[PDB]
């Protein structure tokens, strides 16, 4: 099935996912002599303060960190938003190499890594319904640049080794999201999709304009994972991004002037 490799990467994804070559699709570079400030945008709220993880997942292509979302608790408001937004998982998409790994570029400069918060619209009950809408999802989009560790993310890194390949879980309670953020929320927003098939067009994008720096350390421990499962020959789990897709029409709008 889909991955990053030669046989079965970005470039194939279509074949079984047509929508690849869709309307709005993600991610995108971020040109920011072509964005423009938007004042109707009203404050971003990011309310994670209650946020209950649950555990921790090696999927074969990355690793979710999933939330308790049966619940208003963690959530993602204001913006470009209208409504609740519930957070339910967040992942990375990371590179073998430090000049490599974001998925959303700005002016085509590649991050070491993104991390998404993904959240449901809370009119349309759960998930599963909410991916069927064109307002379905938000995606918080955080760059990552190797510097100084951080500490948030270091219980993150620390557990990794629980969970080397595919199929394996963790535990992973009382985990707290608010550590992974940088200080400004100053954003780029537009209309995309999610950037793993099945590339649903049910996002509203909202990437964030200060990277996070984290440890090479911590970076290099992302690289030790395995796409694999336990005892298959070992793939490193790197490179797995999605490159940048043709905006065509989409407007990309600025929190900031
Ligand atoms: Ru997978
Ligand atoms: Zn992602």
């Amino acid at each position: 099935h889909w991955g990053y490799g030669k046989h079965n990467g970005p470039e194939h994804w279509h074949k079984d996912f047509p929508i690849a070559k869709g309307e709005r699709q993600s991610p995108v570079d971020i040109d920011t002599h072509t964005a423009k400030y938007d004042p109707s945008l009203k404050p971003l709220s990011v309310s994670y303060d209650q946020a209950t993880s649950l555990r921790i997942l090696n999927n074969g292509h990355a690793f979710n960190v999933e939330f308790d979302d049966s619940q208003d608790k963690a959530v993602l408001k204001g913006g470009p938003l209208d409504g609740t937004y519930r957070l339910i998982q967040f992942h990375f998409h990371w590179g073998s190499l430090d000049g490599q790994g974001s998925e959303h570029t700005v002016d085509k400069k590649k991050y070491a890594a993104e991390l998404h918060l993904v959240h449901w619209n809370t009119k349309y009950g759960d998930f599963g319904k909410a991916v069927q809408q064109p307002d379905g999802l938000a995606v918080l989009g955080i760059f990552l640049k190797v510097g100084s560790a951080k500490p948030g993310l270091q219980k993150v890194v620390d557990v990794l080794d629980s969970i080397k390949t595919k199929g394996k879980s963790a535990d992973f309670t009382n985990f707290d999201p608010r550590g992974l953020l940088p200080e400004s929320l100053d954003y780029w927003t537009y209309p995309g999709s999610l950037t793993t098939p099945p590339l649903l067009e049910c996002v509203t994008w909202i990437v964030l304009k200060e990277p996070i720096s984290v440890s090479s350390e911590q970076v290099l421990k992302f690289r030790k994972l395995n796409f694999n499962g336990e005892g298959e020959p070992e793939e490193l789990m790197v490179d797995n991004w999605r490159p940048a897709q043709p905006l065509k029409n989409r407007q990309i709008k600025a929190s900031f002037k």
